């Protein structure tokens, strides 16, 4: 299994990490040479806060220019925007991957992926926007339902022309604990869809309140743990923000399963 | 479910206990607490490569487990009322037997080639690392029963006289040692297995890796843990249990 890369094929015969690279405010060569001397294999950009929510419409000045900068080091590079508009100025500076949050519902999105012949990461969230996706954070059967809405994305993707899928349950996203419990139990169901799957909980509410740990900034070893989990169920691919944590938690994981 | 037996007591194994390490060798019983406080089920001390210190830490209310070589010291350690006793010589003297099974307390086996850790090293050679390590432990829990021994725990002993090639086969198949049906300690905080297969070279430095093994350990069954950064597993534990469970 590989994970096409617009000019590249990364392997996914082991773990892959995204070393996350958040351009906003509140919660980058020098730190993205950082993640990548820490082992990060793909570098993931952001300048709009998808946190659960401020909109930012000309956020171009704010991604471009580091963007441009973080591809010089040679690394692939992943955008994460729900911006078509953003995403087009992104893939022709040299982008590797585009992120899209709000699952591939725009076709000018769809379009623009399979015009670059770049793979489009599809993220479940029950509504289109953050600041109210927690609002809707009800299912009847939120893993049939996020494997559904998945698949029918990663379809209506596949068949306009994106050379391939990735896909992401989407921990926190308009998910409550016992959502994001479920998913994570049945994730090997969402991998058995043959399509490669990428998994983020680094430092997010789950892994504080399954934890106990009070500063999201302290929560490596609850993520590190729910990560390791999400790699036995099949997952090849992580969102992570502490690279080195991970690599070497990997490094004896991978030796030992 | 199955518990351990701790003097005048016993510990549920429903879920991972933890032995917070508290070595003594080259006062103010603040770290004995602090280990309390961060989810330590059981204090481990050793001194070697005690007495004030123990009598000190005890009247916490806490299990404590207490590692030597030497039956002197182990006497005056359950005189003073520890909860268990470690072995760190495979349990071949049959003195410290005699002192678990009239003290009434469980003891650990812990596998190691020969007892002298100056040339354990010399004596990785096996043939079958797992299942010489799971006849040896077997033989040397049936000895310390019917001697009078409560309960035995059996550790693996990763890192005594064991290359890590043996290291691996044994964590790989950790389950074998788990069907024995005693309950398995393990510990490789800090351990070169652990700087080896995540690349640090710092001992100290080494709390990621060691989660990872631990966490992998657990997964084969493994429901009690010695380890240094007692914190660190309480957290990866909170989520891994609530998961995997
Ligand atoms: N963007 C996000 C950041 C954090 C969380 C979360 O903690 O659940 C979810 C989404």
């Amino acid at each position: 299994r590989t994970l096409w890369l617009r000019d590249r094929a990364l392997d996914l015969d082991r773990v892959r990490l995204l070393g996350v690279l958040n351009l906003t405010p509140d919660s980058a060569l020098e730190r993205a040479r950082e993640m990548v001397a820490e082992g990060a294999d793909i570098l993931d950009l952001g300048a709009e806060s998808t946190r659960p929510p401020v909109p930012v419409e000309e956020e171009k000045r704010r991604l471009l220019p580091v963007l441009e900068a973080v591809l010089s080091l040679g690394v692939p590079v992943s955008v994460d925007t729900r911006k078509p508009e953003v995403a087009e100025e992104a893939l022709k500076l040299g982008a590797h991957l585009l992120n899209d949050v709000t699952g591939l519902r725009d076709e000018r999105m769809v379009a623009l992926a399979a015009r670059h012949g770049v793979a489009a990461v599809v993220m479940h969230m029950p509504v289109p926007d953050p600041a109210t996706m927690m609002a809707h954070a009800r299912y009847r059967d939120v893993v049939a339902e996020v494997k559904a809405f998945l698949e029918a994305q990663a379809r209506r993707a596949l068949s306009a022309g994106v050379p391939q899928v990735v896909l992401d349950p989407g921990f926190g996203f308009g998910k409550l604990l016992e959502h994001n419990l479920a998913l994570l139990r049945r994730l090997d169901e969402i991998v058995a869809l043959g399509h490669p799957v990428l998994v983020g909980l680094s430092r997010k509410r789950t892994i504080g309140e399954l934890s106990g740990v009070e500063d999201p900034a302290q929560r490596v070893h609850g993520s590190v743990a729910a990560h390791l989990f999400a790699v036995m169920k099949g997952v090849r691919l992580l969102r992570v923000h502490d690279v080195r944590a991970h690599r070497e938690a990997l490094g004896v994981w991978e030796a030992l399963y």
